[PDB]
RNA sequence: UUCGCAAGAGUGAAACUUAAAGAAAUUGACGGAAUGGCACCACAAGACGUGGAGCGUGCGGUUUAAUUUGACCAACACGGGGAACUUUACCAGAUCCGGACAGGAUGAGGAUUGACAGAUUGAGUGUUCUUUCUCGAUUCCCUGAAUGGUGGUGCAUGGCCGCUUAUGGUCGGUGGAGUGAUUUGUUUGGUUGAUUCCGUCAACGGACGAGAUCCAAGCUGCCCAGUAGAAUUCAGAAUUGCCC
RNA sequence: AUUUGCACAAGGUGAAAUUUUGGGCAACAGCAGGUCUGUGAUGCUCCUCAAUGUUCUGGGCGACACGCGCACUACAAUGUCAGUGAGAACAAGAAAAACGACUCGAACCUACUUGAUCAAAAGAGUGGGGAAACCCCGGAAUCACAUAGACCCACUUGGGACCGAGGAUUGCAAUUAUUGGUCGCGCAACGAGGAAUGUCUCGUAGGCGCAGCUCAUCAAACUGUGCCGAUUACGUCCCU
């Protein structure tokens, strides 16, 4: 018998366009770039209310 | 019912129950039955102990969430088992898939992987959520069947080990004897640790085991040493005579 | 003892005199002996995604009124301390398709020196060794000492169990003391052990250490090794 709630397993989420709105004919990218250069370029910094995170290499900027 | 003084004797069922009971021989095993041998896992002559104390360790019991389990002469410092984590098989929790593959959904208008921060949490563990980034077709979702397991069953097994069993034991062929199971060979005697030999003989011929072989140790030959040594010369240095 | 034969007993010879000594191997039949906890040995069966798989964290395998088997230490003067001497043998020792340099280095063992103008245990350097090469002339302790040393028959300078404080080391982690070292505790029993019971016949028993093994750390275990070394019998079938 166990009393806590059982884990569910993790789902990746998506958004169905999420390239669509990395950039905005004049093209730019709401994303700012990893500044790491083992990223390079095409590894945008995620934008959270807070601070801004790399998928790769989890370079972190605070607000 | 007859006989008897009586004890009883003569005569004599059935119901019911039961698959053997018996008989003679054979091979084992056993004997508080004989005979001959043998062993310090036997004794005799003894020696050191153990059993008494403290402590180490193993086993049991008790306790515990768990105190994982095998083994009870031939279990108990034994599983090479002297376990802090691991080992680990037990207990309280928490991850991962190491469910290949096949079939069927979703699926690059994205199947999926991994994560910073803040919460969850034992965890500064993306294990899960909020949040979005990241990786791209390796996964994921469902059914089947696979996989792994110090899960069971050693009373399903292999292999190995222990023990019967440290003694001298074991088996055919052909021949003899019994209806046969079986027996002789494989033996009365002496000898040997020895079914070891010598004799004897309804046997003769063999095959294992014992012995032999093998490994060390003690004596020794050859060979050999800038990875072993020795002796002798010079050269240096030390003691040097009255001492008690 | 002997018709013979096979042999035996003493003594010679000899390093060795009867299976030379000690081991290894060891038949045929078996046992419902043990091992499914060695294996990618294995049949059947059980679990298999909040798993009996696997990993991680923490506990346990060590818990203690007790019983039992094995071992270690003792009960002291054929002694305990303190000092000095002479003196063994088996043995072990370091690493990669990875880490740095560019094939070599480091892991392992050990010697020497310092630490040290002041305890041990440490900590550090400098070398050496792939092991007949370094350790190493392997300074083991039982032992010895006419050491003119202390103790003097007492649970005592026997015994060293239990426990307290300091410090060091191994490890990622030492609390349930990991293990050494220091000062305390010693007033914990134990003064030779009932009934029973184990092993042993010569370099043996007993006593004494040392190495390997398990091992990052830890031996009262085991496997070997050497050292000091006897009493007794060399017989029997009373017991098993
Ligand atoms: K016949
Ligand atoms: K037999
Ligand atoms: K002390
Ligand atoms: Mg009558
Ligand atoms: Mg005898
Ligand atoms: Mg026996
Ligand atoms: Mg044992
Ligand atoms: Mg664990
Ligand atoms: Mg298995
Ligand atoms: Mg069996
Ligand atoms: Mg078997
Ligand atoms: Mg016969
Ligand atoms: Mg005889
Ligand atoms: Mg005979
Ligand atoms: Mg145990
Ligand atoms: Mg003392
Ligand atoms: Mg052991
Ligand atoms: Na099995």
């Amino acid at each position: 018998i166990f009393t806590k709630p059982k884990k569910p397993t993790h789902r990746h989420k998506l958004e169905k366009m999420r390239a669509l709105k990395y950039f905005k004919y004049k093209v730019e990218r709401t994303r700012q770039d990893c500044p790491h250069p083992q990223c390079g370029a095409g590894v945008y910094m995620a934008q959270h209310k807070d601070r801004q995170y790399c998928g790769k290499c989890h370079l972190t900027y605070k607000a």
